[PDB]
Formats: structure tokens, C-alpha cells, sequence
């Protein structure tokens, strides 16, 4: 599985500011990454000093309720232009650093500022910050903090864009800046120059522990008129590698090579590849890459640049829409990929507006796609997590506006949380929508409601991931994919449905559990001590609370989920009147890709002792249901279905002889109470719905003193293949195999033609020689919740599949599309005892089985035919 | 149908405000109401003056861009409070009215402050207006212009709170100023004193315009502690008429009575209802209300008190939440809902804040509910159509935050847009969700897409609406309910899907159209001048432009939608490698209520001359699909469908004899290609998915020499009964009849049980009598897209119904939860000679026919049975 991106909840942090320029995460601590503060602030003007604004985030402190952002003014300056942080004071609290005294504009260059200062964070919220000189040089236009050329000292490395007014030729120093032995005192830092350069637009630091060992120092990237270069120190001297040259040169525009650079990690190699914006403020977004077993890193590689995309002409300046580029791990599958801050244009143009997330597609070829993740001006971005401990990459970004230059509409700084669920009100129930489990890198956890002693939580699982739990204690209920854990007793599994007329405990009696191939995203029931505790015994005592974080919106915080009468309900229609039985409205998840698929709709459910929800049959809407017990009032409340046909019971006065029971204890799960064929595929009625024998929750029977509630959930699922009647015996292990016919003698195997993943490729079996060519191998696995098998083809994928129609003779062919629920390239699997294995379809309920054939007994066409059994025996050999 | 609430499109006017307390719709010309501007301001403090700022409306504007609401600043002054606006100059632009100097707070009255002022509007967009003096009072605090004693000046009644600093008890001078002659020159205005009331803390106006005759001045509506009363002049004289006292006193508290009031039209009395926030600042909703058979208006009756909801104790300051009520007709039904404004609390509490809209649902007994439509400050409620023409109310607010007072976080004014349709991204494609049509009384519009000569537009009809049309050149596609327009050859119907293997063109050759009874939801083909005209000789002259209004989010608006060619779709999978045939996706159509349910998918294709998309049968997803021709390439392009049995067809070597083809041409949609039923019901296959024929769409043959594209649209249904084969003979106007059994001699006729509601109640045949209860009315429809009818209860509604299952003998019921595509609650049609006719259910592929009938020949059970024909022929007689 290529990794998909994350889906992001944007939130205002700050409207309406009168400019903007820079975004940094700032952690407050130095001890740790997760959930930092937000500075931000724009250039000011002569009119008004620049407030460098930290605002707090709100989700930093665990067990929080609000999303608003406090802003703390840490200081006012004069045209304040880049910053960074460190802990400076060694003392846990990181300290800002910042340059001011800047000037109005490249034509208005403050000839005795350009100040590099620090501000003393004082170890808790408060204001205007102490703030000590660090140096001075005009022009003063980047900076970074590291360590450069020692670890025992902060060192910043600062670097004016211009030295004058108007003058964009002579090249500007690059200084380090070295904290003295006691930064409180002193002032004015050790300073050394260590290069000049042209128009140096961004500064980028290569952090030494990110090397694996290649550099005992941090590495500078700097991007400017001169293109891209690292500058480092080895613990001798300094040295230069030029990554390349950037934008040629163009007569009667002053800029040229580089804008922004960063560099970009691709698995083992935090340099896979380095991304550029060109030139100063432009339009050109360029990719430098290396050869094919280069080594990792920069400095020991030759790069080559490529450009990936021109968003349009410069204007009357010479200038573009792309401020800045970012490498970051967004979708978390170990390659950065890269993001590109785009100010907006006039006239006004949503291409040059908000940020492009580049993502490489092709390690071999070095191929990106982009997909635009935000449309409002950004003049620059910051990455963090900044909303949960995970490994998740949020986006925050601030408009780029400088009043009387190129001014943004409402600047504002906003932040894109990660996400895998995303909530929207409907109207009464939310709607919770879902990436897919199979393409998501991330674990995201949704509380949604407090009911009944549980936290009701929405859970999506990338694949083989882990979820820690209260061993027994902790339920699920799976909704898509699979989980396991084990104990004494082996492995144990789940699925959105067990066998037919079958009971699980949802408690997971291990400390975790792990999804599987496909990942999964399932309720998790986690233990609450704050909606009360069984026997309930009235529906006061069963109040459920909203849960919702607070990233989510406001309307879905705002919403309440009381537990309504079912007589009270618009769809009653004078039912249930005067009974114990009483409904809570509910939850829709779907995909939030371009199927936007239902997955389920829950509800949930409670019914006093002595009370029948009543016999339907769900002629009404389609769906296969379960039901999944929270709390069993007496220990006797479950499911009642007919055993007699349709015609032969009455709903409204019920012959309970006529039915079975399937109890339903404490956290527990039953399964599919819908009609079925043999293979699991469900029996559908003249007007499409899943049909269904007459059924019903009923609580245990008796007199309710003392009362005690039933309460149960229903997961509403689309039409799906479940389990087999009667429940086949388990004869083949899921795995690799050459799929072998015929004697020892001479042997044919099956072969997707000429290996070709082209849909309705033949499948064949071909003669295996001496000549030689060797068995083509085949993937076998097992369909989760049913059993039945698939065969993919290992080097395609391409699925063993028979032609449409299926009947006697039909021909097979590999395919990735195949019949909805898989009805043509699924198996029943049985085993002879000469050990060799069977392939059936499912069976209609018209014709005869088809089983996967050779059509004869160099190349066989493989069909599907069911006159024959010795056509259709097959050896497995592991492959 | 009850009025259904319409949706809102959140979006934010302007943010990061330092304070708010006032926001206005402001008409720029005294001549039009729709699209006005915003004006709002806070209170000011010491040492801020308060920006007036009015905000221009992006949307006024037409062929706007824009969503940008500009700010202009009318004047900066001292402790601003209540506006609103007139033509003074009477020159066609609204100036303002604004009262200024009021100080700080009830405990800090500016003893020489209290000003009313106005600034001249000069016809056109400029800051800083000419501010003129009206009058003062201290403490002034409310205010409103009207016609209160004449009719050729504008008059303002203005009221001050309190008259000094902490006086709480002294009432305060209701005071009426008067334009002069000239109000460019003179100065201070004509001013009379017509009351003193206690605590004023809203000013309401009738206009004289709106009260139907009763009238000829404009009444005053005051709440304050006296309670609400109406104030008004008559031409002789001032009178007063007590609406009610409020809220009673409370001991060591010194608000009571009333905080606001507005008066609420129900049909066609302006004043059905008065509702009311209690008290000052208070947390207590009231209603007033009037006998049954009283006169219009307000003081010709006798109004009773009766409070609604009280949301919480007040703090130690004896204030709560509430700060507004204003009344308007947000669901366009001809009743006025209110609107409650929440400040917010402290401690936070989401109940209270935001805006809580209350719904007259019970005209006999005054019964309201209430829904949450924002969650965010109001401090006060605008109501205008701020986006379009229409009759829709759109919701302004603005957060209350009174710096070192109560302030709320970001403070912001925001609007709420009424909108039958949100839309929202998904990756690549739209999710458009929609209003039900049956519960909607407003038309709304949105263009999405320009393609191949059209604004492809989605259209939103309540029942009965009209939509004017281009004539011969707009075309429409119907994907819910039903339109009609009429020419010389009668009325035409269009519905989601025409009969089976039929055409008809999607040009409406009159001038307008109309909805249905269940109204409308369609695709509009307007007609375009920018995006191309056919010939389309290639997919450049193709293509496609976003077409989406302004007001939708950035992240739609921002998208493209290329034409990609279908080789190079990620479900090509090989396939259709170097064919002329493209894609173009998308666009989901989904039920924006709780059901969320599908409505339909919609893409775009295209097919090169001489290129066949590819026949294909549906099995690997269930729709059921229609697809509407924009331009036919060579005349002749169209669907095939193979006619002998799915296994003699070879889809891809096809043999063309063995299908039959269907000419799409230019603007015309073609009929369903799915298997059915007799009565219409889908054919399924057992893995769930309608049942096909082999199928494709293919281009005129020939060479492409000059190329000619087919562009059509793919409509995916989920699955519904169609049309039946062969059609059967109209026989029956449906229309509202008694439907009687048996010989002029003595007949039954069909009767609901005891007239009962309740879902499960018999349906039988009553015993015509002398003794005489006369025969109950059923109404009889036609279900649009079918052949078939429905026979619902004239009083209850309820559904004639088989129980299930549909077996011979089986009971009759009266039912609103029909099973879906109304199995067995739908009824073919045949008359006899002797024109009685027979009601049959839709047959089971299975059984024999089973007719509503009589159970034999005082109440006869009725029951469906096939076996004999004299038991189900029935009369039908108007009623
Ligand atoms: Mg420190
Ligand atoms: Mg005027
Ligand atoms: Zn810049
Ligand atoms: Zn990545
Ligand atoms: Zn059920
Ligand atoms: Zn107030
Ligand atoms: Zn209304
Ligand atoms: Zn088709």
C-alpha cells in the first residue's frame, strides 16, 4: 500500500491581523515536541511596532476543553523579520531568538539595525520577555540556532539578505553567533563570519543526530541568488558542497538561483532528495536529485537539478507567489515529503494561493505528484504535532500581508490538524468521516460518547499497528479490517461480523492488540468513571455526555445525545406506547475518499426488564446488522429470530415456541441473524433488502423490582459475504505457492499469461520443463470474516477470477476489479487425501459448483467447471 | 409538510476583533434590501475609540469573485451603542443613526453624553462620513427610525437605559426626534418626550406597511422593566397597550420585567406571537400569546405570558446570557421563527452561546421547539438575504466581548448563509449535500460546472415552485421528485429515470417549469458562452471550468476538474490504451438530514469517433444508472445492450447483430437498460448488484477525420422501481375517492379502523348503512416513475398495505413505514367494462397475482387474495 495523506481539520488560531509574515512552532519546553505554542507576527510598518505574539495552545494541557488559542505579547519591535529558539539559559525552557531593526523594505534598510537579539523565556506565561543583543549587521534577514562548530553553547548562524538600501549585488556575511559561558551577563556574543553570498533567502539546518553518524555537526543550507549550497564544520575547518545553481539568470531581473531549499529524508538517507523554490519570491518549484547508490547524505553526492513546475510569470518586480518550501513526513511512511507556501497573486489566483504538498511517487525515477492541502495565503509554514503525543504532522501557516506591498485579505494564522476522522454535524447524529484503514500510516482515536460506563470511541488502525488496552477490561467491536490479540489460549480475532447465530466477548483479555493487513478502524468501549455504573436502574442514571476533543467543531461539541422514548420517536407511528424501551441517535461513518461509502450507522438501545423492541424483518431499509451488548439487565436479554417461515408467526402477538434465543451477555457480540446462502452471501428480497427471519431484542422476563436496563448497540453495515453453513473444515494455511496440476510425472502450473497485470489477462496452466522456466508463485489468503479464499498473482496482484457469467466452461482471467463481494473470485477450499486442494465458487442457487480447472489433460486455458473432479485437484508447493 | 429548516454555510465577516456588541444589515440604497452591507462595533473602552465599520458585501455585486468583505470605516467614536439607518436626505442612499458618549458602563454614565447623530451617506463607498447632532440624553442606549406622527421626515424614537451613573430606579425619557426640512443645515432636531419607562433595554418598530391596514403610523415595541408594551400614534394621539409585566421581581435584584422583545407574524397576522428575553441580561425565554379568534395585530387583544425555557441560575451580578430576541421567517413558510442571542456564560457552557432558533410547530396550543444554528457569541442577530435575491434569511452575529467585563475568545462577526445545498470537498470530487425538496420552501440554485456549452447547475425545488427557463435551450435532467412545464402538445413530466429502453429530450420548449408535490432536484443545462460550442474536434476545445458561487469553501473553489483520458485512470488497469475516451469526475449528490442517504453519483464522459467505452455489465458496484447526451459527435453515437443471454456475448470481441442500439441524441436522456420486473422492481444478482445486459456506449462509426466528441453524463441511482413492462392502459385519475364493494344494492366501503393513525391498523369494509357514518375519503396517487399507485387515508395518511409477507389471505393494514420501494403498499391498475377497477401488488417472481380485496360477500376484514376476480373489483367515487 502506497500511504494515502491524512485528512486536516482546519482551526482559526488568529483572525484579523493587520500583516503577516513569520509562523514558528515553538515548544515552550526543551525537553519535548508535542503540542508546542505558535509565535507569529508580520513586519509592521512605520505606524505600528510588530507585537511578537506566542499564543498558547490549548490542547497541550491533558484533559483540556477549550480551542482557543491565548495570545502573550513577548515583545514589541521594530520591523522584526526571522526568529528561532534554544535553550540558551540551559535550564529546560526554550528562549527565542529574533532579528529586528530590519527596515521597511530592500529599498529601506535600517543602516545601524539588522539586531539579532534573545528573549529570556522566564519558565512560565508571561509577557514582554527580557531581551539582550546578541549582534548587529543591516540587512539582517534569516536565522537558525544549532550547533555549529561546538555542543557545550548555543550558536545561531544569522545572515543579512542585502547590506544596503537598493543594493542587490554585494553579497552580505554569514555570521555564527556563539552564547557566552553566562548569557545573562556580558553581552554581545562571540561573532565569526564563515562566508558571503548573494540575496540568501532561507536558511535550513541539517540537525547532526539526524545523520546516523555521518556528521559530528550540524550542516547549513542556504538558499539564495547562488543556488543552493551546505556549509559544515568537521571539527578542523569549514568546508562548502554546492547542491547547484538554481534559476539561470535572466537579463534585467536581479534574481536568480535559489528562494527556499530543504532538504527531504527517503528512508534510510535523510537526504534523498533536496526540494527549492526559485528564485527570491518566485514562481519555479525545482527538485535536486542523485544518482542510484550515491551515498546518504549531502555532501558526498553529486546533485542534479530538475524543475517540476513554473505556477506563471513574474510581475513588473520580477516577482512570484512561493515564499518558502519545507520537508516533512505528512502522510508518516518515512519519506518527507515537501510543502510549498504560496502568498497569493494579483490579480488573484487559488493555484498561487495556500500550500502544495509534493509527495514523491517513484524512489527509481524520482517522480512527484501534488495535491493542494490548503487555499489561503500562506507566507509561511510551520509543522508539529501540534494537538496529540503522536507521530502525526500537523500544518500552521500565516498569510503573507505587508500592508502598501502585496496585502493579503483577513490575514490570519491557521493551523491543519492530521487527522484520520473528521466530524460534521448532520442534523441530530454526526457524521464521522473515515480515511481508508489499508492506506493510512496513522493511529487516530476519536472519544465520542460517554454512555452506560463506557467511552465509546472511534479507532482507526493503519496496518499491524498496535493498540494498548485495559486488559480485560477494554471491548471492541470492529467495523472494517481486523484485530487480534492473544492469550493462553492462542490467537483470537475479530471482524464486523462472527459466525451466523454465533456470541463473542468484545473484552480483549491482553494487554494489546494489533490490526491486521488491511488495518482496521473499530469502537473501542473504554472503561469511563463518569456515566455511571450496572444495574442501571432508570434511564436517569444512563445520561450519556458528548465527548468530542476540542479540535472538532463547535456545533459537534455543542450537540446532546439524550436517550429519547421509542414511543416519542417520529418513526413510533403510535407504537410502544407505555413501554421501557428508548432510543440514542447516533453515528454515520463513512469514507471520506471520493466513494464517501457508508461503513455503518450506530445507535444504541435500552429496554427494561420484562420489554420486547418488537418483531421486524427490515423490509423497511437494507442493511446486515449486529448488535453488541453493554449491559445486560437481568443476564437473560438478547436476540429472538423465527424458525417458522414468515407467513407462520405473528409479530404483534408472538408464539415464542416458534423462536430461539440467543442471550447476549455483558460486552458481548452476537452474530448474523440474516438469511444466508451456503457460502455467506446474503438473500435479498424483490425490493433489495437483506432478507431477514422475524426478530427482536427481548429483555429478560420478569417484574422490573428492581429495574434493570438492557443496553445495546446497533452497527448498522452495508450488504456483505459472512460465514459458511455448515462451517467448512480448515485445511489449507494462507501463504505463498506455485499451484501445481497433474502427476509427478509431468506437471502443468497456474500462470497469470506472459505476467501481465492487465484486467481480463488468461489465466493458464503451463507445462512445467526442464527447459525451465520455474513456477510463477501465488499469493493465497484468507477472506477475513468468511471462508472463503482469494488467489493473487505475487508479482501483479491480479486476482484468479472467472469471466462473467460463471458457468460450465467459463474461462478464467486475472483481474483488479472484481465482481462486488467478490462474487467470481472467491473460493471454498477443500482437501482430498491425496492432500490436493479444490477451488469452488460460491454457489448460485441455480446451477451446479464450479470449481477451478484445466481444460485438458505449451499452454492450458484454465476454466471453471464442476462435471469433473479430476480436473480440479491442485498441489500446493510453498514457494 | 411542515417547513424543514434550511442549512447555513458558515462564514467569517471579519475576525480578531478587539471587542463587539453591535451588528446591522445595512442597506447601501434606501431602494433595495437584497446583499446589504454589515455594519459592527463593540462598546469601545478608555482607551480605544470604536471603529464604525461598515463591511461591503462581496455578493452585491453580481459576476462576483470575491468572498472578501471589505471594512470602511464611517467614524471613530467614543463608547458607541445602538444604531440603525434611514434615507434623511431622501436621495435613495441609507444614512445612519447612532447613539455615542454613553461612558463605560450603568456605572459610569457620561452626564453630558448620550448623543444621537447621523452621517450622511455620499453615494458612494468613502470613509469617514458627515456626522450632524441630533439630540442627547443620558445614558441613551436604544434607537430606531420610523414614521411615528408622519409620514414626509424620518423620525427615531431613542431611549436611554439608565439617566446617571449606578441610578437603577429612575425611569428614563422615551424620546421622539424629528427631521427638519433641510437636515444638511439647521441643527439638533425637533424632540418630543412621549413616556418614561424603567430599564429600556430594546426598541422593536412595526412598520405601519406590514399590519395590513390597521396601522398608519409605525407602532413601538419597549422591553424593560416595566415588561413589553406597544406604543403608538394614531393621528389624534399616543396610546399604550401592556403586552405583559415579565419576569416578577426578585428580592435584592433590580432586573426584572423584560431584556428584548420581537413580534412574530403567523399567516396572516403580523403579530401571531410576541416573544421575549427576560430580564435585562437574563436567562429566561417567554412567549406571549392571544385567544384563538382574536383580532390581528397587538392592541386590539388580551396577551397572556407563558415562559419557554430558563437557562441557568445568573451570576453574582444578577445577569445572565441572553442579550436579544429578534423574530423572521428562516424557514420561508409564512411563520415568523425567533432567534435567540447568547452571549456565552462563565463558567463556558455551550447552551448558553451561540443562537437558538424557536419554531411555532403547534399553532392551536402555541407550542415551540428549538434547534442550535450557531455555537459561537452572539451579542446581537442581523437578518437579511445577504447573499442572492430570493426570500431566503440569512443570520448575522456578532460575539459579545466587553474588555475587563465579560469577553468572549476571537472575537468575530460571522454570517450564516440559507442555503438548500453545502458543498464540500472530498479528494477529487464534490459531495453536494442537500435539503429534502418535499420539506424546503425555497429555491436554491448553485452552478458547479461549465462544460461542453452548459452551466451544468444543481438545482433545489420546494413543492409547486416554478423555475423560469431559456426556452428551446435550457435543458434539465430530474434526479428527485418531478417537473412539468406544458406546451401546445400538453404537459410534459420529467422524472429520474423514463421508461425502459426509451429517449427523451432534456429541452424545456416553454418558458418555465414547475415542481411536483414532492418538488425537485435536478441538474439545469444552462446554456454558456465560455466554455466552447460543438463541434468539440478535442478534448481542448473541452475544457471544463469550477463554476462554484463565491460563498462556497475556498477548498471547493480552488479546484479543477480535467478531463483525463480513461487509459490513465487509476481503474483502467491496462485497458483502453490509445482510445479517443475520457473522464471527467465528480460529483456526489447526498441527503444533507440524518439519513444522509445517496441521492446520486455524476461524471463526465467522452468517446472520439468510431470509439466504444467498453461493454460492461455492473457487477463490481450497484447503481442504477442513467446517462443524459450534452452533445452527440457524428448524430448516430448512443447505447448498445447485448440482446441473447450474458453468456453468448463476447464484451470484448463484440458481435453488433446480437445487440440492439439506442441513438442518444444532442440534449436527451435515455431510459433504464436494467433487467426488471414486470411491475418495475430490479432484477439482482446474488452478490447484491442490479442486474445488466452487456452494455456500453458507442460513438458514430467512422474515421475521426475531422474528429466530433460524444460528451454525456452518467447519473448513478441507488436502486428504485421503474416503469413496467409492457405498459398498461391509463385507467385512473388519481384524485381523493371513496372506494366502495358490492351491488347498487348494498355495498362496503374501505375503511381504516376507527380512523386510527397508528402503524398495524386494519384496513376493512365497512357496511354502508342508512344509520349512516358516510364512507371514508382515500386518496389516490400516482407513484412518479412507475406505473403503479398508492392509496393513502385522506385523514391520517396512513399507507394501504399488505403485512408481510404478500401472501394469499394475507391482512390488510394502515401504515406510514412502508417496506422499501413500497413492496407491498403499491398497486397496478386495470378497469373493467363495468368500470370498476382492481388493485394489484407488485408480483412476486414467484406466486400469482394477489389483488386488494373484500374477505367475503359490521366490518368485513380485507385481505389480498388472487383466486377470485369478483372479490377485488371496487368503485370509486369522488369525495
Ligand atoms: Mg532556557
Ligand atoms: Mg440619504
Ligand atoms: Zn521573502
Ligand atoms: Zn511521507
Ligand atoms: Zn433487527
Ligand atoms: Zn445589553
Ligand atoms: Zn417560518
Ligand atoms: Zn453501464
Amino acid at each position: 500500500q502506497p500511504a494515502a495523506l491524512p485528512l486536516f481539520q482546519p482551526q482559526l488560531v488568529q483572525g484579523g491581523r493587520p500583516d503577516g509574515y513569520w509562523v514558528e512552532a515553538f515548544p515552550f519546553r526543551s525537553d519535548s515536541s508535542k503540542c508546542p505554542n505558535i509565535i507569529g507576527y508580520g513586519l509592521g510598518t512605520y505606524d505600528m511596532k510588530s507585537d511578537i505574539q506566542m499564543l498558547v495552545n490549548p490542547y497541550a494541557t491533558t484533559n483540556n476543553q477549550s480551542s482557543s488559542w491565548t495570545p502573550v505579547p513577548l515583545a514589541k519591535l521594530d520591523f522584526p523579520v526571522a526568529m528561532h529558539y534554544a535553550d540558551i539559559t540551559k535550564n529546560g525552557f526554550n528562549d527565542v531568538i529574533i532579528t529586528d531593526q530590519y527596515g521597511s523594505s530592500m529599498d529601506d534598510i535600517w543602516a545601524y539595525g539588522g539586531r539579532v537579539s534573545w528573549l529570556e523565556n522566564p519558565g512560565e506565561l508571561r509577557d514582554n520577555w527580557t531581551m539582550r543583543t546578541i549582534g548587529h549587521s543591516p540587512g539582517m534577514h534569516r536565522l537558525k540556532a544549532g550547533h555549529f562548530t561546538r555542543t557545550d553553547r548555543v550558536q545561531v548562524v544569522a545572515v543579512p539578505i542585502v547590506v544596503a538600501s537598493s543594493d542587490l549585488t554585494t553579497p552580505a556575511d554569514v555570521i555564527i553567533f556563539t552564547a557566552p559561558d553566562d548569557p545573562r551577563s556580558e553581552q554581545l556574543w562571540q561573532r565569526d563570519v564563515v562566508g558571503t553570498r548573494h540575496l540568501v533567502h532561507e536558511v535550513a539546518i541539517v540537525p547532526a543526530a539526524e545523520t546516523d553518524g555521518e556528521m559530528r555537526f550540524d550542516q547549513i543550507i542556504l538558499a539564495g541568488r547562488d543556488g543552493v549550497d551546505c556549509l559544515w564544520y568537521d571539527g578542523a575547518r569549514w568546508q562548502r558542497h554546492l547542491v547547484g545553481t538554481g534559476l539561470p539568470e535572466e537579463r534585467g531581473d536581479p534574481y536568480w538561483g535559489a528562494g527556499s531549499a530543504a532538504v527531504g529524508r527517503v528512508g534510510d538517507d535523510y537526504a534523498g532528495y533536496i526540494c527549492s523554490a526559485e528564485a527570491f519570491h518566485g514562481n519555479t518549484v525545482s527538485v535536486y536529485t542523485k544518482p542510484a547508490g550515491s551515498p546518504t547524505g549531502i555532501v558526498r553526492a553529486e546533485w542534479t537539478r530538475h524543475v517540476l513546475d513554473v505556477f506563471g510569470p513574474l510581475n513588473g518586480k520580477h516577482t512570484g507567489s512561493i515564499h518558502q518550501v519545507v520537508c516533512a513526513d505528512i502522510d508518516g511512511d518515512g519519506e518527507d515529503e515537501f510543502l510549498v507556501a504560496m502568498m497569493g497573486a494579483d490579480p488573484p489566483d487559488f493555484q498561487r494561493t495556500g500550500v502544495w504538498c509534493y509527495k514523491l511517487v517513484d524512489r527509481t525515477n524520482m517522480k512527484f505528484s501534488k495535491t493542494k492541502v490548503s487555499s489561503v495565503s500562506a507566507g509561511r509554514i510551520a509543522t508539529a504535532n501540534f494537538h496529540s503525543q503522536g507521530s502525526e504532522v500537523d500544518i500552521a501557516t500565516i498569510s503573507y500581508s505587508v500592508p502598501g506591498y502585496f496585502e493579503s485579505p483577513n490575514p490570519s494564522i491557521n493551523v491543519f490538524l492530521s487527522t484520520g476522522i473528521l466530524a460534521e454535524r448532520l442534523d441530530e447524529e454526526v457524521m464521522l468521516r473515515v480515511v481508508r484503514a489499508g492506506s493510512t500510516r496513522f493511529k487516530t482515536e476519536m472519544e465520542f460518547l460517554d454512555v452506560a460506563g463506557k467511552k465509546l470511541t472511534l479507532v482507526v488502525l493503519p496496518p499491524f499497528a498496535r493498540l494498548d488496552v485495559e486488559r480485560n477490561v477494554s471491548g471492541v467491536k470492529v467495523m472494517a479490517g481486523t484485530v487480534c490479540w492473544a492469550d493462553e489460549n492462542g490467537k483470537h480475532e475479530r471482524v464486523p461480523a462472527t459466525r451466523p447465530f454465533g456470541c463473542e466477548s468484545m473484552i480483549v483479555s491482553a494487554d494489546y492488540l494489533e490490526s491486521g493487513e488491511e488495518g482496521a478502524i473499530l469502537v473501542l468501549y473504554k472503561p469511563s468513571s463518569t456515566s455511571g455504573r450496572p444495574p442501571f436502574r432508570s434511564m436517569d442514571e444512563l445520561v450519556a455526555h458528548n465527548l468530542f476533543p476540542a479540535y472538532v467543531p463547535d456545533s459537534v461539541r455543542a450537540m446532546k445525545f439524550p436517550w429519547v422514548r421509542c414511543a416519542d420517536r417520529p418513526w413510533a407511528h403510535g407504537r410502544f406506547k407505555d413501554l421501557d424501551f428508548f432510543n440514542l441517535i447516533g453515528f454515520h461513518v463513512n469514507f471520506a475518499d471520493d466513494s464517501a461509502a457508508v461503513l455503518a450507522h450506530v445507535q444504541l438501545w435500552t429496554a427494561g426488564i420484562g420489554v420486547s423492541a418488537g418483531f421486524h424483518n427490515h423490509v423497511e431499509a437494507s442493511f446486515c446488522e449486529i448488535h453488541a451488548c453493554i449491559a445486560n439487565g437481568t443476564g437473560r436479554g438478547g436476540m429472538r429470530w423465527a424458525t417458522v417461515p414468515d407467513a407462520n408467526f405473528n409479530p404483534d402477538s408472538p408464539n415464542l415456541e416458534d423462536t430461539e434465543l440467543i442471550v447476549v451477555p455483558d460486552m458481548h457480540e452476537h452474530g448474523p441473524l440474516w438469511r444466508t446462502r451456503p457460502d455467506g452471501h446474503p438473500l435479498l428480497r424483490m425490493n433489495d433488502t437483506i432478507d431477514y427471519p422475524w426478530h427482536a431484542w427481548l429483555a429478560g422476563a420478569g417484574n422490573p423490582s428492581p429495574q434493570a436496563f438492557d443496553v445495546w448497540v446497533a452497527f448498522e453495515f452495508p450488504g456483505f459475504e459472512t460465514f459458511s453453513t455448515p462451517p467448512p473444515p480448515r485445511v489449507l494455511e494462507p501463504g505463498r505457492y506455485a499451484i501445481r496440476f497433474g502427476d509427478p510425472h509431468q506437471t502443468a502450473s497456474l500462470a497469470l499469461q506472459k505476467n501481465d497485470a492487465t484486467d481480463g489477462t488468461p489465466v493458464l496452466a503451463l507445462l512445467d520443463l526442464d527447459g525451465g522456466p520455474s513456477p510463477q508463485a501465488w499469493n493465497i489468503s484468507h477472506v477475513p470474516g468468511t471462508d472463503m479464499y482469494e488467489i493473487a498473482h505475487a508479482k501483479t496482484g491480479s486476482l484468479v477470477c472467472a469471466r462473467w457469467p460463471p458457468v460450465k466452461n467459463q474461462r478464467v482471467a486475472g483481474t483488479h476489479s472484481p465482481a462486488a463481494m467478490g462474487l467470481t473470485s472467491r473460493w471454498a477450499v477443500t482437501k482430498n487425501t491425496k492432500g490436493q486442494i479444490t477451488f469452488r465458487l460460491p454457489e448460485a442457487p441455480d446451477h451446479g459448483p464450479l470449481f477451478l480447472s484445466v481444460s485438458a489433460i505449451d499452454a492450458i486455458p484454465v476454466i471453471v467447471q464442476g462435471d469433473s473432479i479430476e480436473l480440479s485437484a491442485w498441489s500446493l508447493v510453498p514457494a
